[PDB]
């Protein structure tokens, strides 16, 4: 039915929300990572799952962590937008008896990922494919007052373009 321009690229966007530590609080945190990035092609939410508790002075390595999303765009398209739309990585607390409660946010510069090495692989038709990843610990600010770093998230993101759209 609907095709794209033949200019488009396949790109593989994966994100992996690794592990929090440092928490501020003084309390336990049942935790969820949750984030929408509908550029990717759905504004569908991603979670981590089960919650995992988290307390003061460990890290803790979130399950079902790992995303990879494929979509076809424009180089052009893929750069403002990593330039200007952060990847809004939401902390939930959950647990069975109380409603799921917001505790802060991480935002992701996903233009970080445009300045790293650009690596060379070979596709399943041995067409010349470009990898680049990129790794670091960003502060989770508290939801509703402000600037209070709550937590820290240990993620690793990568982008491979796959040349153009078949």
């Amino acid at each position: 039915k609907i095709a794209v321009p033949a200019a488009s690229h396949h790109f593989c966007f994966s994100v992996d929300l690794r592990s929090v530590h440092d928490l501020e609080l003084s309390f336990p945190v049942n935790c969820i990572l949750r984030y929408s990035y509908p550029f990717f092609g759905s504004a569908a939410p991603i979670m981590t799952n089960p919650p995992v508790e988290v307390r003061k002075n460990m890290e803790v390595f979130l399950p079902q962590s790992y995303c990879a999303f494929d979509f076809a765009t424009m180089p052009h398209q893929l750069q403002d937008t990593f330039l200007r739309i952060p990847l809004l990585v939401e902390l939930w607390h959950k647990d069975k008896m109380s409603k799921d409660l917001l505790l802060g946010v991480a935002r992701i510069q996903l233009s970080n990922i445009l300045s790293s090495e650009k690596t060379r692989f070979l596709g399943a038709n041995g067409e010349q494919c470009w990898r680049q990843t990129y790794s670091e610990s960003v502060p989770v600010i508290a939801a509703q007052g402000s600037n209070n770093r709550i937590l820290d998230l240990s993620y690793t993101m990568t982008l491979e373009d796959y040349g153009l759209v078949k």
